[PDB]
């Protein structure tokens, strides 16, 4: 079995569903490698443990990063399927790790089964949650099932079986829906309603949404990929634009002709449009079609930044009631209801086209 | 009278409060000067329009800040009271320009009534119409009384009088209880509880709030100052704990000895930690203390940013149930109810001052 397998307080302790408010001292990583056959016997199996203050070095799942990349040089190159079940779900600085790990090794799939959330007082954590999705990985609460699997693999059991708590399955139902909230896909009624609006009141609203779509050129034909479709947002420190283009690899587009739409509830200040020239100039089969809901003057050189984006390439327009309907209907969680549009979104569109127009073109 | 009067069509189109949805075009300023005697007869009036697009360098209160600074060379050397009638309120830049002529130069107080509010789709409107207001710039809306004395002073009229338009005072209420609304003073409850908390599932909150106060040290008491009370948040592209430096100046505080204390809702990063640092370093006849609702991971070196705070003097701590609830009864517009902490208030409060304290200390 287990080299050094959990003691059962260990277990008890740290493996449960239950929800509590203490902060975190050490979180638990059981880990398990496969070969490509889910019936072969696990290649090799771990558990790693990690302090969660104060540096993210010493959490279990870089250390299982670095465990892993010298593991892996002692083997064939082959395919390999790792299992996790970790204590509390992962920091967004661990989430970012293995997100890239993931993208630049497509010979490893991850499936990380978590006990409980935790959330580290993260303003972002649901876009972590979110790259580790995009990059591959699989994740889901711990049921019955896993936890009895976690008991018999990696704890000192003597023998004695899993015995449940009460209200686990309970707690899993909650966590369950709690994970598939942050996981969405589609974007909430009210987050769309409070972002994509054009009226020249904006509600102090900081905060840009970003709707994109992929469509691949297939025998002269606009084919839509609706496997990268969906919806982020500005992060703490990164503004949306720039979380766009950070996503766009993820994809692994190939040299085809692709056209990606991005419907944004505020044009790109002048660095991120900078940024976006930059994509545009280094990937020309890639066709950037960008609507704003509103226009952003970021007090500086926005107008240059837009005039900029538009030489490029990239077609760059305001939303008018079609395209806010569009993404109401492809983006939204909306149960069936239709479209709502608010008072004057006509006339503040006209108006955003008519200072867009004047952006390019010029007279400033 | 004036040497150029204003037209009665231009009066009607622009000095009028009647909602519309178009966009800007020209805004026009009525300017009066007068000496600090109320029953002194008017020393000059002009009129000022520009163009809103493309540059504000032409926006009218711009060029009445140009005319009045080479006014003033050739008059008296003595205090005025100047008034704005304004068709449209003024926009970021300007508002900011004219809080720093004022601030630079207290012998003048202006007095602006606007006919319409305008917000520019900007995220920052409301602070530009508060910076405006602490630099000492009286805003009213225009009544029934500004728009006949604008129409007397200003207008081409030929003897006709002012014919008021219909619904022209509930407009004026209407917009009277907006303007009220965003020069506040006390922060509205619904703010408080979503941005003061302390659950580590933080709402995906990128919003600072700060709450500040002031006290005079005299004769070993500490009393208050409670002309320099109230709150601020971030704007876009510019920290809260920045915003909070910018405002300590317009205060023109002597070199006694005071305490500023705020109470924020997200400990400050990196940078604005060492902002705040070379201000104490800069001010040591001003004692800082700070209390954080939250530990902001700004992902780079804010505990070394909260460590340098509290090497140079500043008290930094987090916030218990005594200080959210001193925060409501002082800053809130809470009409008489009682605070309300919400659950888990101590434990993530017990949570958040160990891992203060052990970032203050040392551990890593
Ligand atoms: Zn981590
Ligand atoms: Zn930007
Ligand atoms: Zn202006
Ligand atoms: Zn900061």
């Amino acid at each position: 079995n287990m080299v050094e397998p959990m003691d059962p307080r260990t277990f008890v302790s740290n493996f449960n569903n239950r929800p509590i408010l203490s902060g975190l001292d050490t979180v638990w990583l059981c880990c398990e490698v496969k070969t490509k056959d889910p019936s072969g016997p696990p290649l090799d199996a771990k558990i790693f443990q990690g302090k969660v203050y104060p540096k993210a070095k010493y959490h279990p799942e870089m250390r299982f990063l670095r465990w892993f990349h010298k593991w892996r040089q002692l083997h064939h190159d082959q395919e390999y399927k790792v299992t996790w079940y970790v204590s509390w779900s992962p920091c967004t600085r661990c989430a970012n790790s293995v997100a890239t790990f993931l993208a630049k090794d497509p010979k490893v799939t991850l499936t990380i089964f978590v006990a409980r959330l935790y959330y580290y007082w993260d303003p972002d954590y649901q876009q972590a949650l979110r790259i580790l999705a995009e990059a591959g990985a699989t994740m889901k609460i711990m049921n019955y099932n896993e936890f009895q699997d976690c008991w018999n693999k990696f704890v000192d059991g003597r023998g004695k079986p899993f015995k449940p708590w009460n209200n686990l399955p309970s707690h899993y139902t909650s966590l369950q829906a709690t994970l598939g909230e942050l996981l969405r896909h589609l974007m909430d009624p009210g987050t769309f309603t409070s972002n994509f609006n054009n009226k020249p009141w904006v509600s102090g609203q900081h905060e840009t949404y970003l709707c994109y779509k992929v469509e691949r050129l297939h025998n002269d034909t606009w084919v839509p990929l609706n496997q990268h479709r969906g919806f982020l947002r500005n992060q703490a420190g990164r503004h949306a634009a720039l979380c766009f283009l950070d996503l766009i690899p993820f994809w692994k587009l190939d040299g085809q002709q692709y056209r990606v739409t991005c419907f944004t509830s505020w044009s790109p200040c002048f660095s991120c449009a900078q940024e976006m020239a930059k994509f545009i100039s280094n990937n020309e089969h890639v066709s950037l079609c960008i609507f704003a809901a509103r226009i952003y003057d970021d007090q500086g050189r926005y107008q240059e930044g837009l005039r900029t984006l538009h030489r490029d390439g990239a077609k760059i327009a305001m939303m008018n009631y079609s395209e806010f309907e569009y993404c109401w209907d492809t983006f939204v969680d909306r149960q069936g209801r239709p479209f709502q549009p608010w008072d004057g979104l006509d006339e503040h569109s006209q108006a955003l086209s008519g200072r867009l127009r004047a952006i390019l073109q010029n007279q400033g």
